[PDB]
């Protein structure tokens, strides 16, 4: 009952592989060639996203909600930060984030640059400022060395901004290519168990790609939670309208940007309110609310095998050493 | 001043360099052979050191208050666990630990598997029980895979004794050779500074090596803080009367562990209240409070120089790739 040629044609006219490598960003018509990702910016991207003296407390990190050992997020149903706040949403993982149309749920931050300045600064998240987080750098002379060399042109290196395009060049490096559907699409019929190519034909015959496509599986537009039935309040809580938070538009209550199901298997629970740990759960939900169709337990036990297929080569990332503090490095304050 | 031959010849009566790698563990007089070290016991106990599902909240793991990127320690005057609770101690580190006599500031544990026992039950640290800890690895299929390999002696391998043993052996590996102590003691007269040099003979002729002796510099056996004058409240707080609390045998009032100063470049603030920032303050209380000698500032500075040259190499450890959580894995409770 499957045919590997029909199902490989079909899932090529809609998906793509996750490249192998990145060597620049932000590439348009404008301008072909973007922005170059150097080895200095990934380097200190990478020691920066480690190092919780970054936030206020001294012991919080991005790699504490975002754990690269746990498919880039923390397993938690929502956020939990500074002096233990809960956030109001479920952490997205930063794996193949680049390829995302814009960031967060609602789609507010453009790239990974503008969004990198939201946790720094967010009270439920790492508590900090700006210059805050300036002044801890030029604290550390291996930090200013590593800044007056990875933006070299520049009076003023050690800037916010300069933090933030970093983190941005590091992220950019961690994606996840070879998954197991990857590796079908590119040719490899055994790549892919029967169950989970019935799944992919499944995914993409009940309408999921009118909203999960390209590279990333979803992350280029935004659409309603509830297109066709609404899901439960918990599901869907009340007061978190998603895009209209951001476009105040009328049309836009509880518009959400389609997740990338990239590594979804790997990144339980499920939704921006994290209540649903069962990612076969999570598809059934999404036929009911999103095509009015109510799928058999076969076909969600299918769809969610062919999910799995979407988890990649994990980044294997070596601890960075961090820079010592010194006598005026700002003291943490978690109390 | 400086005779590099003679202040070898002390040095070498005194200290001992940390050993290039480790095969054994816990060779003693009574069993010098040990418990060998395997390679499948020291990968499980690196997933496991990473894992923060360790932890009742899903958060916290072994690394949180550890971090390889800072010396092995939180750099925090006291660490903040579970539902950020504030503890009494500051955390020491986990690198070289396998040569200390004891674990923790009083010695309360004999070895790393019995320590590690302590901070997964710990409400202020990771806030969960062994049945808990066993329940979840046996969640996880790889896990179970990963105990059954590595303890294949036994019908019942996944156990919290032998989660202990895995950690340990991961934790025996967490050693840091090479040092420019180490490189001195070995031949290269060149690998320390004059200062450095001058730090060496003081530390040795002041009185130091009472308590900081051997591979460590320390960790081997137990001490009055406040042998010849007292310190300060706030430096020893009177409510932590230290080993007292262990052997409840009034000699012990205020005695602590001899700290091992390996690394203590790395891992302020000082002393297990956390409250000392600057490493030459320590040196000078240390010699006030210890051996009753008022150290000039020349001095203390001299010293502090040469604790520099006890950094090792630290451990570049890739962060590991975690287990995924099935249906019936515990869920978080951070709430
Ligand atoms: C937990 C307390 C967090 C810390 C610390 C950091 N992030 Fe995070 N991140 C968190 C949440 C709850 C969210 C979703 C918020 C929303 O309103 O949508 C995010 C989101 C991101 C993203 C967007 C990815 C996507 O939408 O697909 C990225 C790229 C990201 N976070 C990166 C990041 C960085 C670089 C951090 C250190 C500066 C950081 N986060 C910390 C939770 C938490
Ligand atoms: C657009 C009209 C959609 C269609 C058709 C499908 N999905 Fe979807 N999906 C969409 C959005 C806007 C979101 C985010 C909703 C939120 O606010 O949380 C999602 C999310 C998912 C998820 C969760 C992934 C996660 O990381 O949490 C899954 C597993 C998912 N979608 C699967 C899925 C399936 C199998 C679909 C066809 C049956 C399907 N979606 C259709 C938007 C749309
Ligand atoms: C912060 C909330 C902690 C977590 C999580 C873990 N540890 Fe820790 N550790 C912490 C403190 C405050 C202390 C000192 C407590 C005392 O009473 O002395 C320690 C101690 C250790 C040690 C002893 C090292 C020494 O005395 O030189 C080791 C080897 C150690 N801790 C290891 C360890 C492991 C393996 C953990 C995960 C299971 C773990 N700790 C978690 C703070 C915190
Ligand atoms: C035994 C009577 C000691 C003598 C002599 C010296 N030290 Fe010591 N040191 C001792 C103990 C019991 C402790 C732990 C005290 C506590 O409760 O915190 C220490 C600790 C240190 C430290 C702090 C290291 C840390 O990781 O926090 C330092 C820097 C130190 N000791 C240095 C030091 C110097 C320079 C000494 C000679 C001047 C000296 N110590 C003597 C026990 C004893
Ligand atoms: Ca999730
Ligand atoms: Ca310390």
């Amino acid at each position: 009952a499957i045919d590997n040629g029909a199902l490989r044609e079909e899932a090529k006219g809609v998906f793509e592989a996750i490249p192998e490598k990145m060597t620049a960003i932000k590439q348009t018509e404008d301008n072909p060639e973007g922005v170059p990702l150097t080895a200095e910016k990934i380097e200190l991207g990478k020691v920066l996203f480690f190092d919780p003296r970054m936030s206020s407390s001294g012991l919080i990190s991005c790699q504490t909600c975002h754990n690269v050992g746990l498919g880039g997020v923390d397993g938690l149903p929502t956020s939990i930060g500074h002096g233990w706040q809960k956030g109001p949403r479920n952490a997205p993982t930063m794996l193949n984030a680049i390829f995302n149309a814009a960031q967060f749920w609602d789609g507010r931050a453009a790239d990974l640059a503008e969004q990198a300045k939201g946790p720094v600064q967010a009270g439920v998240e790492m508590s900090n400022t700006p210059d805050q987080v300036v002044k801890t750098i030029n604290s550390m002379p291996e930090y200013v060395e590593a800044f007056k060399a990875a933006f070299p042109e520049e009076a003023d290196p050690v800037t916010f901004d300069n933090f933030a395009a970093a983190i941005e060049q590091f992220e950019a490096t961690l994606i996840t290519p070879n998954s197991a559907f990857d590796r079908f699409l590119a040719g490899d019929d055994a790549a892919m168990t029967d169950q989970e190519k019935r799944g992919l034909q499944a995914f993409m015959e009940t309408g999921c790609t009118a909203c999960h496509y390209g590279v990333n599986f979803g992350g280029q537009d935004y659409h309603p939670f509830g297109l066709i039935a609404k899901p439960g309040a918990e599901v869907l809580p009340a007061g978190d309208t998603g895009r209209f938070e951001v476009t105040r538009t009328t049309d836009d209550e509880y518009v959400f940007r389609a997740a990338p199901l990239r590594n979804v298997a790997l990144t339980a629970p499920y939704f921006h309110s994290g209540v649903v740990w069962e990612l076969a759960e999570a598809v059934k939900i999404m036929s009911s609310a999103q095509i009015g169709t109510e799928l058999t337990d076969q076909q969600a036990e299918d769809i969610t095998a062919f999910l799995g297929t979407l988890t990649g080569e994990q980044p294997v990332i070596d601890h960075p050493i961090l820079p010592v503090r010194t006598g005026t490095t700002p003291l943490p304050t978690p109390m």
